[PDB]
């Protein structure tokens, strides 16, 4: 944990990404990614994914910051973004899919080596997803809308299969280590000129804007879900009777516990009390608990279209930001990637360096847009 011994670790987990230039002609609005994270706890608690749609033109990418364990943190890393997929996705695809199982491509990830999918679950989760897209079956795409029914229905699918348990005992262990950890996220859709950033937590995402002299401007892309959020305060105090605004939040805390107002998993804020004991004996592994449903993991999604002046994403766990500001985060970055860092490797990389240069793990995903690409698409508009 001496700056030797971080150095290494930065670049063992050191990721990038650039998209295919190639001549044939390709319409990526992204020229690539880079992504790198820090822990501060043993197994780290934050997970980082990225994935471009196979089916639909978009690419996902995302954080997650996981706590009282990575068990959600690492759930809802891979889980997510296929219920954001199939939730694009038409009817006659779903169809297709459906009338596929009785095999074929949704998703390709862009995973370091060091990231990892669960073993035993691929089975469990495969047939929570075919169930989901059963009922989309059973019944013109808003991107926002398809954002909160998939994140609402993993965090929906999480609890009631930590209800169910599989009889392989490892299985039914890792349903509520799953559920009863916890875990935010903060993802970015982007297809084309198109940007949705659906989040969830204290996470956050920031765009780095170029202004015509060169400076760089910083826009928030998410707000966080925590005390200092004034319309979060008000929300949570309005789900509840009046004389619970007393106790909803005590200490900036949610019920005097959570700092994120939002999150996956963390059920002891979500199930009744006898359904919390219930379950409860199975396995050897609140406060003013009045009106039980507390905590959501629905998402707050904000729409921007690129224009030629958006440079880059920085997706990043509350890590980072407790370290710098908003816009200290977007200079540094996109002076970097402007190449005058140097004046008077990685780009995750890079900026991590800055904000340790700590105590919370730290990730960092850094998308950079094709400002000629997102000229073009502007051009066909215009
Ligand atoms: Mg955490
Ligand atoms: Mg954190």
């Amino acid at each position: 944990l001496t700056p030797p011994q971080v150095n290494s670790i930065l670049k063992a987990n050191e990721y990038s990404f650039k998209v295919p230039e190639f001549d044939g002609k390709n319409v990526s609005s992204i020229l690539g990614f880079d992504s790198n994270r820090l822990p501060a706890n043993a197994p780290i608690e934050d997970r980082r994914s990225a994935t471009t749609c196979l089916q639909t033109r978009g690419m996902l990418l995302g954080v997650f910051d996981g706590h009282a364990g990575c068990a959600c943190s690492q759930a809802v890393s891979e889980r997510l973004f296929y219920y954001i997929a199939v939730s694009l996705l038409p009817h006659e695809t779903l169809l297709e899919i459906e009338n596929a199982v009785e095999l074929l491509p949704i998703l390709q990830w862009h995973k370091h080596p060091n990231d990892y999918f669960s073993k035993e679950a691929s089975k469990l989760y495969f047939n929570g997803l075919r169930t989901y897209w059963q009922e989309l079956i059973d019944l013109d795409i808003d991107v926002k809308e398809a954002l909160i029914n998939a994140f609402k229905r993993l965090d929906n699918d999480i609890s009631l299969e930590a209800q169910v348990g599989d009889p392989n005992s490892f299985l039914n262990y890792l349903v509520l280590r799953v559920a009863f950890s916890g875990a935010t996220a903060c993802v970015a859709h982007v297809d084309g000129v198109d940007l949705h950033v659906a989040n969830t937590g204290d996470s956050r995402a920031m765009l780095g804007v170029q202004e015509e002299d060169g400076s760089w401007s910083a826009v928030t892309l998410s707000n966080d879900h925590n005390a200092q959020n004034e319309r979060e305060l008000q929300r949570l105090k309005l789900e509840h009777p009046k004389n619970e605004a007393k106790s909803v939040v005590k200490q900036d805390r949610l019920l005097g516990l959570l700092m994120p107002f939002r999150a996956f998993g963390d059920v002891k804020f979500k199930w009744s009390i006898d359904l919390q004991k219930r379950v409860i004996e199975s396995g050897p592994d609140p406060p003013n608990y009045h009106t039980p449903p507390y905590l959501t993991a629905e998402p707050e999604v904000t729409y921007h279209r690129l224009r030629p002046q958006d440079k880059f994403l920085v997706l990043a766990t509350d890590g980072l930001w407790e370290t710098m500001h908003r816009q200290d985060v977007v200079r540094i970055v996109g002076e970097y990637l402007t190449g005058m860092h140097h004046q008077q490797q990685n780009a995750a990389t890079h900026l991590i360096r800055h904000a340790v240069g700590y105590r919370d793990d730290i990730t960092i995903i850094v998308v950079q847009f094709n400002s000629h690409v997102v000229g073009a698409y502007q051009n066909q508009e215009q």
